[PDB]
């Protein structure tokens, strides 16, 4: 598997290729990843990876030709997945990340354009894909966030509920003290009191969740319980 970034601001993946997860799994042997520049490819250089639309157009329009160079040298087949980062673009997914953690080649199309070029989006594009309802002002941020949840998904890289509470050392501290059932070795309990929390956290947060989880007469005696300590 081996990942392609078409970008203006390649320095922009500095941090996130050279640290952590990705760092690691490059060295691996378990991908390639490369930070292509548009304007390598540009054909005069001065009129460069984008220009006026046909037609008039509120902003400039990345141009076809320095994205058609670009796939024709990385080697893009029919097989590969190539990413238009687009804000009307299909909100990213958890199933979307296993599909694509499941493909050889990736190219991802950054960039910040009010427009592209309709032709690359109907003879190269495979995938167009957003972040979400909101506006950001590029694509390589999406990008690489989606990188993220792809190659950890790559290998050799809910019960319905809230989750609980979780507690580590100190015990005490500024008076806000650990609940003394975690401390107290009964395991049992433990769970008992964690599934308790998951109940009532999710009660007072998410009540769309209990319309969906299968309470037992022990889930809904716990949550009575609670709505009743409440007054
Ligand atoms: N006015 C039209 C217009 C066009 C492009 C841009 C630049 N934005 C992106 O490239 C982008 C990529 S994925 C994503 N997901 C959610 N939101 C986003 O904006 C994005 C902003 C606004």
């Amino acid at each position: 598997s081996k990942i392609d970034y078409l970008t203006l601001f390649p320095e922009m993946f500095d941090g996130v290729l050279n640290h952590s997860i990705m760092k690691r799994a490059q060295e691996n042997n378990k991908l390639q990843i490369n930070t292509v520049n548009f304007r390598d490819y540009a054909i005069n250089k001065h009129n460069q990876v984008d220009d006026y639309p046909y037609g008039g157009g509120q902003g400039m329009v990345l141009k076809p030709e320095p994205v058609f160079n670009a796939m024709e040298d990385l080697d893009v087949t029919e097989q590969t997945r190539v990413i238009l980062m687009c804000p009307q673009g299909e909100p990213f997914s958890h199933q979307k990340a296993v599909e694509l953690s499941k493909a050889d080649h990736i190219v991802f199309i950054c960039g910040h354009y009010e427009g592209y070029d309709e032709r690359i989006r109907t003879h190269l594009v495979t995938d167009e894909i957003s972040m979400g309802d909101y506006v950001l002002t590029g694509g390589e941020l999406p990008a690489m966030t989606m990188t993220d949840a792809i190659v950890r998904l790559i290998p050799g890289v809910s019960d319905g509920l809230l989750e609980f509470p979780q507690y580590t050392r100190p015990r005490e501290f500024k008076g806000l003290t650990v609940p003394d059932v975690l401390l107290s070795g009964n395991h049992a309990n433990i769970d008992a009191w964690r599934h308790e929390q998951k109940l009532i956290r999710t009660y007072n947060k998410r009540p769309d969740l209990i319309e969906k989880y299968p309470l037992t007469n022990a889930d809904k005696q716990i949550l009575e319980r609670y709505k009743i300590g409440l007054k």
